[PDB]
């Protein structure tokens, strides 16, 4: 259904 | 900072 | 569908 | 100021 999310802290 | 998003319809 | 985001503060 | 945007359509 849904895939991904939120990042950019570390990488 | 923020990278990614939301997917899973077409793909 | 949607991927990327907002940056250029930290990196 | 800001960098990135919206992708994940063709790629």
């Amino acid at each position: 259904x849904i895939s991904x999310x939120i990042s950019x802290a570390l990488i």
